[PDB]
């Protein structure tokens, strides 16, 4: 799952805001 509230994760290989893209920033939105 996702760790405590993140800040910025470099999703360079696979961009976030997608379907089965975000590794661990989806359920845990950056503060």
């Amino acid at each position: 799952g996702c760790p405590p509230c993140p800040r910025e994760h470099e999703l360079v290989a696979v961009p976030c805001e997608g379907l089965n893209n975000c590794w661990f920033v989806e359920a845990c939105p950056p503060c």
